[PDB]
């Protein structure tokens, strides 16, 4: 196997980008779950379609969206991704975590990633926001990780380390962000873990990963954290819980794509907001 | 990746097929071990081998068997496939799972698959038949899941539950079925966990297995049921353990190919009217 | 999928080396970490590049490496694989156990394998060396399994066992042959589990990978036993520990390559004459 991309096709597409907008983002962020707003908040906003940019991933089948979305949020210089790619979707992680590489090029140096997942730690309950402190990159485990492959020199090195993948600070600050808001819900903190989907699980699998000790579920995110820690950036993210899975064989209830659409609306604002507050306490460039 | 087949290579083999007979299957049947019988306890049976039936997966390699057979299990409408595609012979999982799809569009609508299965359980002995109630997809976490790929709408959504794979209904049937025969070993009951092959287990790994609470493990199956569910089918499935997996270092045996062939003739009958008789409690078309 | 390789395409790399060299082989020896050392050692070395031996995985960037270099190590004749291929690297497992199956046909009847792995049992610390008493292989329970694909016949059977992979009489010489040199610390046992790599585990994946009862971590070997049993072979091995995998989230440290080479030097030798008097109980050929 071989990732499809050379180095100078990141280069290219960063310049392209470099050039069709005035716009210098330091952090990346990318959505979520509606996050939704975060379009309107942002000001000076410019969008491009994926399907405009030199080597972006295809998206393949119409619905799909695929807007770069660059502007300030909060007095931070931002490009988000409005919708990503997924592995069960059929792309090879390093088209999955192709953008990633992109933003790194463009100066970008702190990434924010969050998702809907499933959660596992029975204390959770549907519309907890989770901090992720970590990961289990079960895909990874097998040979699915977004590295495999010749490593590139110029991005990170061979063998590089995860077990500080999750910026401390930023997580500190966050907890901090949160109560000096006061809340009904505290923020959560915990493990995610990625599996690969498209199917949900079953309550043994489910079990399985209690086990394991994991806190949330679900089918993305790991791969583009993997990456931005090859390439130096600094990572922060979250789950918006949008369903407790199942767990025992007594309940008559399933996981659906309904709830997690309709949960990620409830949360719409509660998100849209800390993720926006939250921009005031990344640092600076120098 | 892509699934190699487009939603019409389906329908021409199905139409194929509901023009090269008259029967039509209300019931598909994937065996098994031995099961060996059920193609005499058949009646009315019409053969095809698989050779014959446009795009149906190319059996490779010589032995390879490869009939369709269908006909009247019992007083209901049955097809049956002897001899199954595996993941360790090399087949990607949308291969595997074709026969699944083509079913849904012969009017199928009820799917039994049975395996042999290694047990997990100390509980369990050589012979016992298991009960599948639930199952842990160990390819399917890392990326190896029938629906990875596009999701062609036709068929099912983008992501299905798989949390009710097993049919309660038929699961309390056969419970049932089993004690009004009465035996001197009871029904067994448990989750499937599918690893890939084609070597078996270390003692570490079957170690692994009982820990993550699987009772029974073999090769196959869990694609096909993913792909049923998602498909709309009834399911419902067991294995026959044709054998203790090992579990400490003390013991002097190994797990072989002989003895699962052995097996699967003490339990050829056993299993041969159980699934014949069981047909009786499977509801009936509107 | 398929292996690239043609039971033919074996028998001629053999052949080629069966008339390039005087040597003939009974052990084959993968190392390993420096072993360094072990090229000297070896006495009447001939070397071969990689490069030069038809068939033979092309180590794609150079570094690398890739030498086969033949000889006779404390009386016995060796062959030994300085560098070997990785699934982190990109290549499929057919290519990464290529040399196996060569060894085979070259007449080699046991296999030596050795490697740096990462610590989980918090009994281990830095610079013990382990030997192999069972795996856990992670990426073969989702299909990257080496004997994936049409089984040949001619190498070995469609199923084989793993239960007794690692030769348990070699086992207990090495116990023996390591107190008859008396030592500081003691020679240690236990279970290694692959995982695909490239990047170095989180803290909670190396929680998991201990609660799964794997001692050390790392990102190969596994894939060339299953194939040298497959094959025939006796087989042996272990592991330096050349890190204490990390384990919670206090602890201000990170796994790193450099303590990976580093330590691989402190056993330089150390490992270097273990593996040199091991020579001396592999029985001989009749
Ligand atoms: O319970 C779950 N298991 C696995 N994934 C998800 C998700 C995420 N939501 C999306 C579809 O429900 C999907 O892209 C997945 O990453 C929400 N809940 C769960
Ligand atoms: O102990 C086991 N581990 C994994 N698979 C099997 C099987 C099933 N039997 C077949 C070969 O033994 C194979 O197709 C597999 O699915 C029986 N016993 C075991
Ligand atoms: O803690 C670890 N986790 C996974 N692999 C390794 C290794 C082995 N060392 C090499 C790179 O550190 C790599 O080829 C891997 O197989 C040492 N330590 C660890």
């Amino acid at each position: 196997m071989e990732n499809g991309y050379t180095y100078e096709d990141y280069k290219n597409t960063a310049e392209w980008l470099l050039s069709h907008t005035k716009h210098r983002p330091q952090v990346a962020i990318i959505c979520g779950s509606g996050l939704g707003g975060l379009t309107d908040k942002l000001t000076q906003a410019q969008i491009f379609d994926y399907s405009e940019i030199p080597n972006f991933p295809r998206s393949t089948v119409p619905g799909h969206a695929g807007r770069l979305v660059f502007g300030f949020l909060n007095g931070r210089a931002c490009v988000m991704m409005q919708g990503r790619f997924h592995m069960y979707e059929g792309y090879p992680l390093w088209k999955v975590t192709f953008p990633v590489r992109v933003f790194h090029l463009l100066g970008v140096d702190t990434l924010v990633v969050t998702n809907a997942a499933g959660g596992l730690n029975p204390k959770f309950e549907v519309g907890d926001i989770m901090l992720i402190r970590d990961h289990i990159n079960l895909p990874g485990f097998s040979g699915q990780n977004p590295l495999r492959g010749p490593n590139d020199e110029r991005f990170g090195d061979r063998f590089p380390a995860m077990s500080d993948a999750y910026d401390r600070t930023m997580r500190q600050r966050a907890l901090s962000t949160w109560k000096q808001m006061g809340e009904q819900r505290e923020l959560q903190e915990g493990t995610y873990v990625m599996v690969a989907g498209p199917s949900f699980e079953t309550v043994a699998e489910c079990r399985v990963l209690q086990k394991l000790g994991a806190d949330a579920v679900g089918m993305s995110t790991v791969p583009e954290v993997i990456v931005a820690r090859h390439c130096g950036l600094r990572v922060f993210g979250f789950s918006l819980i949008t369903n407790k899975v199942i767990m025992d064989y007594e309940s008559l209830e399933k996981a659906n794509d309904e709830e997690v659409l309709a949960a990620g609306k409830q949360a719409a604002q509660k998100l849209e907001q800390f993720v926006s507050i939250l921009m005031a306490s990344i640092p600076l460039p120098d």
